[PDB]
């Protein structure tokens, strides 16, 4: 019943593979829904195209700034930014997806996947999915990144949909 999207991923415009989400629409349904529009582009805008701009090995990779490109930009289906929705989830480990924010109820389009446990954010950021298959894909990104987030190439989100 919840929600499958899949991102495939490219390394300076070379394919490197494909993940994919669950998304846990029974607990945040506003939230999932939000990312899964934005993965399908059924509202007319979304993260395909899109590149991940800031990755830190042994914390997180993030993205969804689709406006921007670097942290500054993007917007939710719901406006330009919508509130918490519950903090039910916790931040366990590995492959967790949780929204990206400036305060309080800011949410936008911007996302971490995290590559390690980051207890630290627990009722702070909102956890609404995680890796369901690939998550050596995301490993393998994790690899581009470096200490101040900068990547040593380019990772675009090169297709996106929703598998079921």
């Amino acid at each position: 019943v919840n929600p499958t999207v899949f991102f495939d991923i490219a390394v300076d415009g070379e394919p490197l593979g494909r993940v994919s989400f669950e998304l846990f629409a029974d607990k945040v349904p506003k939230t999932a829904e939000n990312f899964r529009a934005l993965s399908t582009g059924e509202k007319g805008f979304g993260y395909k195209g899109s590149c991940f701009h800031r990755i830190i090995p042994g914390f997180m990779c993030q993205g969804g700034d689709f406006t921007r490109h670097n942290g500054t930009g993007g917007k939710s289906i719901y406006g330009e930014k919508f509130e918490d929705e519950n903090f039910i989830l916790k931040h366990t480990g590995p492959g967790i997806l949780t929204m990206a924010n400036a305060g309080p109820n800011t949410n936008g389009s911007q996302f971490f996947i995290s590559t390690a446990k980051t207890e630290w954010l627990d009722g702070k950021h909102v956890v609404f999915g995680k890796v369901k298959e690939g998550m050596n894909i995301v490993e393998a990104m994790e690899r581009f990144g470096s200490r101040n987030g900068k990547t040593s190439k380019k990772i675009t989100i090169a297709d996106c949909g929703q598998l079921e």
